[PDB]
């Protein structure tokens, strides 16, 4: 997270962080053993961490659950990023409680203007690397979509949106992929991509997960 605050020890109970030996992307707990997360972040092995804040030092309320599978979208395409989720069960069942809580998925999708939160333990500045230990917050509000495609490269489909500022300073960035976008206590998006970090004319890229309840009430109830 580029220009943005530190949260404050378990202040988002639904994130968790995707680990295989070291931190490489967040997530979202679903449910006491499902994870949301992003279909770029799949690799063998993914051990599942609940309940950090600094994820370098045990404070005393970390859960360690490995994924016993992991389903990423049928229809995900790694050119384009189109379809970037991906879910993961955990081969227990998470202990729910003050620290360890799941997020809801949302009814409707969200629309510009409204304000969300986004959370991760990514890269930390827009030029240069600097990785925090500590769980990092910003709010961003939703963009029209014209927002994200006027300067864009790369093909914005109806499964992504546009959060962000336009004039930089803050935006979510490298090791926040597969992190939640919550607005109005809901999970709307999935950190996925973006053009560099924190770039002007340029806000972030998520996955529009209103686009998937279907598939992914489905695939729980029959997983
Ligand atoms: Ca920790």
């Amino acid at each position: 997270i580029v220009g943005g605050y530190t949260c404050g020890a378990n202040t988002v109970p639904y994130q968790v962080s995707l680990n295989s030996g070291y931190h490489f992307c967040g997530g979202s707990l679903i449910n006491s053993q499902w994870v949301v997360s992003a279909a770029h972040c799949y690799k063998s092995g993914i051990q599942v961490r609940l309940g950090e804040d600094n994820i370098n030092v045990v404070e005393g309320n970390e859960q360690f659950i490995s994924a016993s599978k992991s389903i990423v979208h049928p229809s995900y395409n790694s050119n384009t990023l189109n379809n970037d989720i991906m879910l993961i069960k955990l081969k227990s069942a998470a202990s729910l409680n003050s620290r360890v809580a799941s997020i809801s998925l949302p009814t409707s999708c969200a629309s510009a203007g409204t304000q969300c939160l986004i959370s991760g333990w990514g890269n930390t500045k827009s030029s240069g690397t600097s990785y925090p230990d500590v769980l990092k917050c910003l709010k961003a509000p939703i963009l029209s979509d014209s927002s994200c495609k006027s300067a864009s490269s790369a093909i914005i489909t109806s499964n992504m949106f546009c959060a962000g500022y336009l004039e930089g300073g803050k935006d979510s960035c490298q090791g926040d992929s597969g992190g939640p976008v919550v607005c109005s206590g809901k999970l709307q998006g999935i950190v996925s991509w973006g053009s560099g970090c924190a770039q002007k004319n340029k806000p972030g890229v998520y996955t529009k997960v209103c686009n998937y309840v279907s598939w992914i009430k489905q695939t729980i109830a029959s997983n």
